[PDB]
């Protein structure tokens, strides 16, 4: 088995529970935004991931619809969707628009919502329709039929509300965390694009087409020994449909081929049962991906824009391994109550992408990236 | 041409224009119930449709839902759902919740009401999900969203408005009215069912099942002059997908052999044939004749209007005046001329008030 | 009838025929980059539109496989597209690469090549492929198929040419025009962001995500004039898609309430009356002078699309003295104006999608508000 | 268990591995030659399949086309499609054309490679085109594009290649093996074509329209036997989707109601004992020998499909004295008898679409009713 | 206009009309047989069409379930199908089977039954069944349901009927007619197979694989006026999807820029005239005369397809001199010449699919070059 021992770890607030909705972009935001406050000193918060679940998906329907369907409506996002959101819809706490209030529950299952909200966009996307109605004040009438309709499954949005004894707006709120969109930077690591020069990831959920510097692969994971070692978390957007990934919090990049000599000869190494192969189950030497090997798997199709989490420390194993530390977002519900151990192989071959604080870039990246 | 004499007509309402919904099915009713009005001495009505329009798809949208999407989900109707929707949501003024005034347009323009709320409908009723959400007073989430589209495309229903100086909710105005539903009988004439006895007529958009009483069709066109001569009128379901009903105010049944100077070779391969435009020879239908096309898809559910009246031509034909709802922009104002033969052949069913009935089709119903 | 009088014009070069593909883009981008080779004292060149296309529409294919569809493959483009192909890919001479020249035509038909390039790249960005495959030197087998068929209809493209004597590269032959992409600057006027900002325009066409300047309308429509009388032309984006613009030659924006009021038919006779009889688009007519938020609802609401791509290049008036502007389109001389189309003012104002002019045809002053240097 | 000795078998090549891909057509009947290139006298071949199923699928959208969309465009093929092929574009060693070459793999995976072509071959054949582009020579445009695809995943056919010292072209490299097409014939056994005559089989991968004689069941079986017994091996083409045909290495049709009897159970309790302990296709069991009518009704109702390609080469017996044929496939070697198949004489007499046999290999009396000289 | 004048005709049957089903087929079968029994001195016969248009859909639902979807099931067919039919189920006179009976019309009118029918035999050969039922007799019930179908619209297929007398049988009344299927030889002319060489048409139609015999386009021809020239008639099968092909009872094929340069247009004074202005099927027109390459390119392209079948009996000419071959259509006879079209010689070498005949109707040279006795 793992034997995982902490080397150094940031503050974090609880562990969170998506439950049945595609919001993990939106939780990992604010789980990286809450460390955010707490690094500030301004305490801990519970922000409502449904305020910007709202607002985001009326603005991806907005896109869909201008663009004819081309701009897909799901339940997905970014993390740039929570920084574009928080400066321009605010913030709420939790308590103002609590998951699953509407329809009875305290876990959200948005699987009806979509299923209504899906079908109004594409009805007036990709439809037949040659002028689109509005009122005397030139308001489009399908907005307000989509926002009727996610107001009914996700909550009424508060104009004003009372947090601690002060009244505040979503846009007052917003403003009394001392929160700045323009303190993070969002980092990749391709080479379709040149080095050291900001491009739009051609992801799905990316439609707003917010920019990502482009590191080069080593200095790229230079960027999270950095942050974590300086009091930083990171808002980590990765593949996890991989066989590494497992349901027990580990998330390991094994080499198969190192693994097989270790052991029975290749021959019958590739007839030993998955419990007797003990890839993912015991500490094993990893693969440690080359930019080109980390290219092709984004090329074809290996490395998807599946899940958003957080990385907030690194530890080691029995064997002297490096991990990072990972705050989930699918309850407390497992081996480590909600934690996963990511190797630092995995973590270089399937991050899709990461936003962190300026101040956590070293100085010779800022100076690369031309960020000051 | 055609020239037009009145020989009775009874009092209606102005020409309305459903424009683009199809929503006849309330517009013709309305008409009925607002000359049912004037003759009952209640004075003049102007009746909102989209009222009842609204309620009447929220019904229907929970028919497909129940039916896992079996009834289907359209904008057209029957006038069971007027006379059901009168006593269950009851009756507000045209002014309270006019056509258009949503999207800024003084008529109704559904199509983009109907691309929402059928996909919503759709996704519902014949998609995947097996369980519907619903709240803590167990008021199910999707009523709520087809309900809060219609509210954006139609209005918002009053719950209470002031007309010609008294306060009214739709059901106490509708109880000022004295109307009721019980008075008004659907007819019609097949031969699929026994004559004199009631069923529910076969169409999409007769989703309520609302019966209809039986009757021969000799016996069922009696019902048409007895009530124009005794002062009704009648709201008259019927198929207009002929080519003997024009855009130009006539509805005929010519006989094409009979009208046929040209040799059939000639004729079969001749707008010509002056066939909508004079007095013809008519196609007096049979029974089964009647049976057939409605059998074999020529005679379908396709417009609801109102008759008012009976005319004749310059050689004698007679006519029903009847009163269309796309407006007023038409030879005849929004007024069609249909023969005897077109009514006796493409009807699909009609409603009038109970005592427009002879009293002899009355004892043979069973209707006090 | 419209008689029209030049009132100032630019040089431009003759009129092209995309005929049947959805190429207006290229050709019109290249309308304009040629008056702009003219401009600056290059000469008159016939740049060829086939080999930009070839390369955009690969680049279109990665961008749907990449996005798993969401940015879909057609025949259209954008004045981005060849601005940033001239610097990517380069350019070559007409003679390089003709249209039409693989299946023995002078004319372009890609409805051939669109099916059978469309059913490819929708079996790869909508299919249920979980590992693409690719060489010893990771490179994906499936762009090497889209590549080949491409070239198969569209041609080789060259590696090296002669022209007029000295020996090219696509890259050399853009280096010797002095062109530089960075003096072209892309404009838009509408209120869904602020003014005197960059953002990329929310069209399908705009799948490489440009950005555009945007001004309020009447500063918007001050860059066409200041373009035009200061010897400038204009790579023109609009919407086609209405009434009063005809296959006559002329593009008009009629107010047909005016009309019918100035004509004795009332309003009931004039809505089931004969268009002939309206002479809406036949003669000068009073215009609809469309305010702000009238142009930012047309383009909600699907009134105004991104249809086609024409240029710019003079200002016309007709008899009664109402102000036009002149307009190369790319369909061939068999029209009234021989390809040449007058589109009144209140229809540019109303119906424009975006502009790209040289950075020097901006008046000082909106130069300013927009950062320009 | 099984206990299996070989009774007779005649020489074959190394058993081959068609991997992701419906090649067995191609395999088996290469399988198949090589067998009979070895019992002339000629020595081992291996005989590139690539080649083959490279110009087959480019015949195969050529009569999808033709037929706009009749003939489905597949992996599949036939036993005539390689006799065909051998004598049209000739024969190429296994090295000069590999399976997986071109996306680094040393086995074939055509997933990708059908994905594309088969949306291409849809777009023409089934779409709206209604003329088709051709160059100067009045060569398709679309047949250049499906080649070109194929090339890409599949590789280049050589033109001239050398092999042991000796320069050949596909056609020479076939004339120096001395195979015929003519030496061979498809026998098949149905009674909906009267016996002694030759039909080409109805089905989807026969699109070639192959002829086979009809022999009566017992005859058929006789030339199974005739064919071993003088030293031919037999081109196998049979139905494989039954419970019978195991993963372990063996084919049998056990009677269902005869193992029950056998059993202590009676037919309530056998109806509820778990396979393992029904022991169908572990041990030797009474065998269905159907009827020709039983045969015929199996083709009929969808129970016999032209499934799989494989090669008879050898009899064997099991402990119990039953006999068997010894099947040669092409799934590599990674199976219990290292990828040969034991085929109880009644399941290849119960399931067996067509077979490919050498004439000499006909016994005189059913080769003379047949008028095969 | 067109004046023409009979050179030669031979005695044909009366125009029949096969109204709204595609049985085109069978009724220019039918009249070519029947043109055949006047030559053999048999006398007038009227041959039911229903009745082989009965069998032969059954066949054809029969094909499409075994080749589970490839053979498609619609209304057409070829002159083999009725070939075919006569030897196989037999020939009975109109009145035993006439068209519209069924539904209370004299006219055929097939569109409902072939909305269930092709749902029947989708349902079967693309549904999803993996075992399809039988009944004690190994009889197919999905095959009992599509017959049902077949004799409810069509009417029930006579066991035994009486005619001039005699009591006849559907097989023993084609025995009395003396006809025999191997009389007739199918021929073409492509050079996608050898000449003087047997292959069957790629068409859809065609999904009996009857076989045609290739022949050079110059030879082809000479079979058509020797056919004519020497008593006989000819099945026409022939595209018809054509310009040049007129409701006004003739096809023709003009050369366009011919005629422009006989005309007093220039070229850009054509190119921009009246449909009705050009004549270029209303009067006697120089004629496009196709190579062998043209003619092969119209069937690769799409642009010759197998459309319709008719009977050519006859030669004649126009004022001008230009030679047409007399056709007998099958669409009644309200037409400019009552059913009757005259095709010219052009016409037939460019877009002619395939066409039967006598075998004594082939000229004694071309006869021994494809070995027939
Ligand atoms: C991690 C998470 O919950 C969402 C899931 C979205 C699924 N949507 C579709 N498959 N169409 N993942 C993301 O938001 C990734 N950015
Ligand atoms: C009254 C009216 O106009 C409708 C037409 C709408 C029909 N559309 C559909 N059924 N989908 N006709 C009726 O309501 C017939 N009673
Ligand atoms: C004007 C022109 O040629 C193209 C046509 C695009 C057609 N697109 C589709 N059929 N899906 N228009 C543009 O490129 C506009 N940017
Ligand atoms: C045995 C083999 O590899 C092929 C597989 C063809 C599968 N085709 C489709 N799923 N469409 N089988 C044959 O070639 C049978 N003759
Ligand atoms: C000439 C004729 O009647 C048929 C047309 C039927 C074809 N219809 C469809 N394929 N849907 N033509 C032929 O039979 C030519 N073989
Ligand atoms: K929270
Ligand atoms: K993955
Ligand atoms: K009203
Ligand atoms: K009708
Ligand atoms: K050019
Ligand atoms: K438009
Ligand atoms: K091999
Ligand atoms: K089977
Ligand atoms: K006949
Ligand atoms: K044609």
């Amino acid at each position: 088995g793992f034997v995982f021992t902490t080397v150094k770890e940031n503050p974090i607030t609880s562990v969170k529970n998506q439950n049945r909705a595609g919001t993990c972009w939106c939780y990992s935001s604010y789980s990286f935004l809450e460390s955010e406050l707490l690094r500030m000193g301004k305490g801990e918060y519970d922000l409502s991931e449904m305020f910007t679940v709202y607002n985001t998906y009326l603005d991806r329907a907005d896109a869909a619809v201008r663009t004819h369907g081309d701009v897909s409506f799901s339940q997905g996002g970014s993390f740039y969707d929570a920084l574009y959101g928080m400066e321009t819809f605010g913030l709420v706490p939790e308590e103002e628009m609590r998951p699953g209030m509407m329809y009875a529950d305290t876990l959200s299952n948005h699987t009806e919502l979509s299923a209504l909200t899906d079908a109004m966009v594409a009805a007036i996307a990709k439809g037949k329709l040659r002028k689109l109605q509005s009122d005397e004040n030139n308001a489009m009438l399908w907005k307000k039929a989509v926002a009727a309709v996610h107001q009914i499954y996700l909550g009424v949005p508060p104009e004003k509300f009372t947090y601690k004894g002060k009244e505040y707006t979503p846009k007052s709120f917003f403003e009394s965390t001392g929160l700045k969109a323009s303190d993070y930077v969002s980092l990749t690591s391709y080479t379709h694009h040149p080095f050291y020069t900001q491009f739009p990831l051609e992801i799905q959920d990316n439609w707003r087409h917010g920019m990502s510097y482009n590191l080069p692969l080593d200095e790229f994971m230079e960027v999270f020994d950095n942050a974590i070692n300086t009091g930083y978390t990171i808002a980590w957007g990765s593949d996890v449909s991989e066989s590494g990934f497992t349901r027990d919090g580990v998330a390991v990049m094994p080499d198969d081929e190192k693994v097989q000599e270790l052991s029975s000869d290749m021959a019958h190494w590739l007839k030993l049962k998955p419990e007797e192969k003990k890839l993912n189950t015991k500490p094993q030497p990893q693969k440690w991906c080359t930019q080109a090997e980390r290219q092709l798997a984004y090329d074809n199709y290996e490395t998807t824009d599946d899940h958003g989490m957080q990385i907030y420390g690194i530890a080691k194993d029995q064997e002297g391994n490096e991990y990072y530390m990972v705050k989930n977002s699918w309850g407390t519900n497992s081996k480590y109550n909600g934690i996963w151990y990511a190797s630092k192989a995995f973590v270089r071959y399937k991050t899709m992408n990461i936003v962190v604080h300026k101040d956590a870039l070293p100085k010779a990246i800022k100076a690369k990236l031309g960020i000051k």
